[PDB]
């Protein structure tokens, strides 16, 4: 009686007319005990340990690139979500281009970790359906999820796919051009945590040397900690490769859609949603090379579980 947006990122869970009950960092903490690993923390508390665990411990991301890299770790993350919300019946988002190989480990992960029963909804149509998008109407909607692992465009119509596609592109490949901006260009080094706070605090789709803020990391040369400040401009000079790749699926998406859904879009324009969509600047940017207007979904970090959610209620 449960959806799970199982994200690189974030996991949600929506229960049956309750809404969403759990919204978590896709994180798992194991810590070495007697040669033996056992989990440590799941969640919030595990996200706070990246980049600092002690010898014995270790905080792991089981979900890269959209899908399931670490089997048994996903599994005993899956098993602690579905327990903290407590047999369901579960339905589950996957990325729209996820292989076979891919979406059989999802199932077979929810299986294992309690579900009765699985079924498998593509993002992009859960995000557009969360997004308010009139996904069942003979019209064309396009939407773009851009999340931690890839970053979903499709455009929707009459309840089905129209077109879609997945690119691996997204918020942790923004984390780590920023990182390793830092690193050529500062002689610092810098951690997951420190990137993703130059992200959302100062990161952009287009240059402005705009706004800045002050991180530490390690300086290289000298081997101690370092304050360093760094601008929106060089934000976004770090943030360039991978904002064009996102632009340039929307561009391909457009070009391979039906004329009359063309139309359509050419009206209603794009919508933007997952925690991606939340960068500075991208909906102008996608505006700018497409034509079209581009809109942010309300909490697009949500669009997603609220669309897995009205399908549990329909
Ligand atoms: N204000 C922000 N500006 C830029 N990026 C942001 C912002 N807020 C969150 N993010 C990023 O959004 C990502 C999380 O978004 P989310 O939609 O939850 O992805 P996900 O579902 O967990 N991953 P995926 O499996 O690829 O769909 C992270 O990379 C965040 O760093
Ligand atoms: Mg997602």
């Amino acid at each position: 009686d449960i959806a799970i947006d199982l994200g690189t990122a974030n996991t949600l869970i929506y229960q049956k007319g309750k809404g969403i009950v759990l919204n978590e960092p896709s994180v798992v903490a194991l810590r070495n005990v007697g040669g033996r690993k056992v989990v440590h923390a799941v969640g919030i508390e595990a996200k706070q340990m990246l980049g600092r665990t002690p010898g014995h411990m270790e905080a792991i991301r089981p979900m890269r690139d959209g899908v399931i890299a670490d089997f048994e770790v996903a599994e005993e993350m899956i098993k602690y979500f579905i327990r903290k919300v407590h047999n369901p019946k579960v339905i589950v988002c996957v990325p729209s281009g996820a292989t076979a190989v891919e979406r059989r480990a999802i199932n077979d992960s929810c299986l294992n970790a309690g579900a009765r029963r699985v079924g498998l909804i593509d993002e992009p149509m859960a995000a557009a359906i969360g997004a308010g998008l009139p996904i069942h109407e003979p019209t064309g909607s396009m939407v773009v999820d851009i999340g931690g692992g890839t970053t979903e465009v499709a455009v929707l119509s009459l309840s089905g796919i129209v077109y879609s596609r997945s690119v691996r592109v997204g918020g942790d490949k923004m984390d780590e051009a920023i990182i390793s901006y830092m690193r050529r260009h500062h002689n610092l080094l810098i951690g997951e945590t420190t990137a993703e706070r130059i992200k959302k605090e100062i990161g952009t789709a287009r240059a402005p040397e705009g706004l800045s803020i002050d991180v530490k990391g390690r300086d290289l040369m000298q081997g101690v900690p370092r304050e360093v400040r760094i601008s929106e401009k060089q934000a976004a000079d770090a943030l360039a490769e991978p904002v064009g790749q996102i632009v340039e699926a929307v561009k391909v998406a457009l070009e391979a859609t039906p004329p009359e859904l063309a139309s359509d879009i050419a009206d209603k324009g794009i919508m933007l949603t997952g925690g991606g969509a939340l960068l500075r600047g991208l909906d102008a940017e996608i505006r700018d090379h497409t034509g079209l207007p581009v809109t942010v979904a309300d909490d697009p970090l949500s669009c997603v579980a609220l669309g897995c959610g009205k399908v549990l209620e329909h």
